[PDB]
């Protein structure tokens, strides 16, 4: 359809203040009654345009009078000649069972449940579906007692009743005005885990976690995590929960990961259910993350919400920042930072090049569900971290405070949040605001000079953002640029300028500038962009010895990891160019020596050693190139792994045996050691075949937990070892009746370095555990093929592109949101060689031709083809 523009936001002509919903539930045909209290603010001649999608309108009343001055248009109900203040009453029917897109009210298994973010409440009743219209909800659900014993909506339960013919009803009331995207409804039969948490001030909150029956044994971690979140937000931000009850329901059929619906979060069951033999350490930490995340939304998203959808980052960048900080306090900050930066550089930077490039606050949007992006979430949070970096904790907290004090109870803008941070701190963020409106990844170039006569070090820093598909015009940003300077012994040299300390975060605000430091008593090795202080590409001409020096001496663990990625980047690029000419991998001795040194340093945190021995992902590697040869990258990763497996075999095995652990515990010291042990196992898989096949299958068979079971299975697949098919069948045989566990197996299948991986993947569309109606299964198999196996996806013959087009033809009609996730590999076409671009362009031109092309796909397809 047509685009919506941020600069066209105007306040609404009408407001709703209270809405009283009734649901006569039935999966075939639900009847919705909505009584809303409205107020005209605009002109008298302005009609009321209510949004609505695939609703069957039964009746319209205005102050109990059957209305005759209205009409239905494309996606709207238009009501005219209205009083200034009035009661609106709509009755409509919807059909949950038919809803395969999982927008609105749909069925997930036997259960009914909702997804309204961003614009799904309009698939339930005619409303002002925009998040600047906030109102007090009352929700009455009626349903078959047998099939739907639990009837849940937002708030507290305020009435209940039984009816003839085996039906019953519950009524719910949320005292906080909210935008309709935060409305939730759930009916079904569940096992319920109940605990309580008591707030800092005495308030006792009931906690109820709803799971499909028989899953009550994978619930406690989720619950413990929720409790930790409530405590952490209390300790770090001073934020207490505001209601008496907190519900979380885990469903299997869900497009997102989870949803901050006020008082009644709905979670993909992926980010709830864990048990030591079904879930890995990553799963546990992700559940901690997502539970936390939705919880933190209770302030940064609900108590203060978004005036319009272009302000999505207001809540998501801030709430992601909050889930990073939660994870980082409770666990390893260094590991957390490293991985979040892997994500920025690997995946986000790629999107900021792509035809979908947008600023964290978009200016144009066709389908809003396309803008739940790495950019809005992860880059959004980096922008928040930058603010935190410029202001410091004490100041940042005062801004949070002023933000809430001003906007609690309303919908706000990104600019409002920045103004709160500015006014509380008296740090000026006028120039900084440009981060909200400029797309693309800036490139910061650093040139250095030491003058021993004067004992001064000059940094010449310059910046440029190259043009993007979405903006022709770019300008310099306010870039917090952190530096440490190290002397010959590995001590930090103090920064100064004329006998006066200088702050180690520099304000790179111009296209080019120059910083001169004094009393620099020795020629420094610098650490640049410490802790990835801005979401930029750094360009500096490191010597390998500067890099290895930093791996040995840098204060900050992140700087050691990052020195290593820079060391290794050089050689990844070398060996890709070599691969392309039929040459074998070449690697200097001293490079392997550095990784050996990390493996044998007793001073090293195992967690860090583990991340330094985790090679960059293929996506992380691709960001190093202008043109991507996915096959060269894939083969080079495989080779580089083999070479270090050989060069480090004795030390790898030593460290593998050293960090054996008889007990399994989800505690961070233990996870660090298990991560390191399994990092060693990966390399060993790629070494001597018999020894490999022995360790891998032994670890798999003997593993007490899924982290170890799967690490070995995954290495058997990755390294193509003898036991593979057997181990792989064993897993199927055991876990096929369990979708979330099978997700891992599908990924392994889909990301196999095998020769006939596409043929296997087409076949797995028939597998017992697979189903095209379940977005988890789709992402696990098809998603992992297209997104995480770029070597097979970008086969020379175009067979990958055609497979995705077949799938997308199905998913376009069934679930556009998921089709849109899946097309992302294909809109990156302008990044590969001509021969590939042509086939990709052809695939996109096929999809453009679809009878009933969704807006979701249409938005991305016309940008890419443009
Ligand atoms: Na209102
Ligand atoms: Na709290
Ligand atoms: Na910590
Ligand atoms: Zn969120």
């Amino acid at each position: 359809p047509q685009a919506k523009y941020r600069h066209d936001y105007r306040a609404p002509d009408y407001q709703i203040t209270d809405i009283d919903l009734t649901f006569d539930l039935d999966a075939q045909k639900t009847v919705v009654t909505a009584v809303s209290q409205a107020v005209r603010h605009g002109a008298s001649d302005a009609p009321l345009r209510l949004n609505g999608e695939d609703l069957k309108l039964v009746s319209v009343h205005i102050n109990d009078e059957p209305w005759t001055a209205w009409k239905e248009e494309e996606g709207a109900l238009v009501i005219s000649n209205l009083p200034e203040r009035f009661t609106l009453k709509i009755i409509n029917e919807i059909s949950p069972a038919a809803n395969t897109a999982l927008e609105g009210l749909y069925q997930s298994g036997d259960a009914l449940c909702t997804q309204c973010e961003a614009e799904g409440f309009r698939h339930i009743t005619y409303y002002l579906d925009r998040p600047d219209v906030l109102a007090r909800f009352t929700t009455k659900i009626i349903a078959d007692k047998i099939k739907y014993p639990f009837l849940l909506s937002n708030g507290n339960r305020v009435a209940q009743g039984e009816l003839e013919n085996g039906r019953h009803w519950v009524q719910w009331q949320d005292p906080f005005p909210k935008p309709c995207y935060l409305f939730a409804l759930v009916a079904g039969d569940f096992d319920v885990l109940r605990d309580t948490f008591t707030t800092r001030s005495g308030r006792e909150v009931a906690l109820e976690l709803y799971v499909d029956r028989g899953n009550l044994d994978r619930a406690p971690w989720a619950m413990t995590s929720l409790k930790n979140s409530m405590k952490w937000d209390e300790e770090r931000f001073g934020l207490e929960y505001d209601l008496d009850i907190y519900m979380i329901v885990a469903v299997d059929f869900f497009n997102a990961g989870a949803m901050e619906n006020k008082g009644l979060n709905i979670f993909n069951s992926k980010y709830v259910l864990a048990r030591t033999d079904t879930a890995t350490d990553k799963d546990y930490l992700d559940i901690e993350r997502v539970i936390g995340h939705e919880y933190f939304h209770n302030w940064t998203g609900n108590r203060v919400t978004c005036r319009d959808w272009f302000q999505l980052s207001l809540k998501e960048g801030l709430t992601v920042f909050r889930d990073q900080e939660f994870s980082s306090d409770l666990g390893s900050r260094a590991v957390n930072r490293i991985n979040n930066v892997r994500t920025m550089r690997g995946l986000q930077f790629a999107e900021d090049a792509s035809p979908m490039a947008h600023p964290i606050r978009p200016d144009m949007v066709i389908e809003m569900n396309n803008f739940y992006t790495l950019t809005v979430y992860e880059k959004g949070a980096e922008v928040i971290r930058m603010i935190h970096t410029l202001l410091g904790e004490e100041n940042f907290q005062k801004g949070m405070q002023l933000y809430f004090e001003r906007h609690d109870g309303s919908a706000a803008t990104c600019d409002d949040f920045v103004q709160a941070m500015e006014d509380a701190s008296n740090v000026d963020l006028s120039h900084f605001r440009r981060w909200y409106s400029q797309s693309g990844t800036p490139i910061v170039t650093v040139k250095d000079d030491y003058n021993p006569e004067t004992e001064q070090y000059t940094l010449t820093i310059s910046q440029r953002t190259p043009a993007t598909p979405d903006q022709a015009e770019k300008q310099p940003l306010h870039i917090p640029f952190a530096i440490e300077l190290y002397d010959n012994e590995g001590k930090v040299i103090p920064l100064q300028k004329g006998g006066h300390p200088v702050n180690s975060v520099l304000n790179v605000t111009q296209a080019e500038q120059t910083f001169v430091f004094d009393n620099v008593y020795f020629q420094p090795v610098p650490a640049l962009l410490c802790e990835f202080s801005a979401p930029v590409k750094l360009e500096y001409k490191w010597s390998d010895q500067q890099l290895t020096f930093l791996m040995r001496h840098a204060r900050n663990d992140f700087s050691r990891w990052d020195a290593a990625q820079s060391l290794l980047a050089t050689y990844i690029k070398l060996n890709v160019a070599r691969h392309q000419q039929g040459q074998p991998l070449s690697l200097p001795v001293h490079v392997a020596d550095a990784f050996r040194a990390v493996l044998l340093d007793e001073k090293i945190d195992p967690a860090l050693a583990a991340e330094i021995l985790t090679l960059p992902s293929v996506n992380e590697m691709a960001e190093l190139f202008d043109i991507i040869d996915p096959i060269a990258i894939a083969e080079v990763r495989e080779a580089l792994t083999r070479t270090l497996a050989t060069e480090l075999a004795d030390e790898l095995l030593a460290i593998y045996n050293a960090n054996y652990q008889s007990e399994y515990r989800v505690e961070h010291e233990d996870i660090a050691k298990r991560t390191l042990r399994n990092a060693c196992l990966r390399f060993l898989a790629f070494g001597e075949t018999h020894l490999a096949d022995v360790l891998v299958s032994k670890q798999f068979h003997e593993a007490n937990n899924m982290t170890d079971a799967l690490a070995a299975l995954s290495a058997a697949v990755a390294a193509q070892l003898p036991c593979r098919d057997a181990l792989m069948q064993e897993y199927d045989d055991k876990w096929h009746q369990n979708g979330l566990v099978m997700d891992k197996w599908f990924i392994l299948q889909a990301t196999s370095p095998a020769a006939n991986v596409l043929e296997t993947v087409r076949g797995l569309l028939q597998h017992r555990s697979f189903t095209m109606s379940n977005p988890n299964r789709i992402r696990s198999l098809i998603g992992a093929f297209a997104g995480s196996n770029p070597a097979a996806f970008h086969a020379e013959d175009g067979s990958g592109y055609l497979f995705l087009v077949e799938m997308l033809t199905d998913l376009n009609s069934r679930n556009p949101q998921v089709a849109s996730r899946l097309i992302e590999p294909l809109i990156r076409l302008k990044r590969y060689d001509a021969k590939r671009q042509e086939k990709m362009r052809a695939a996109l031109e096929q999809l453009k031709g679809l009878e009933n092309l969704s807006g979701d796909l249409y938005e991305k397809i016309t940008k890419a083809l443009a």
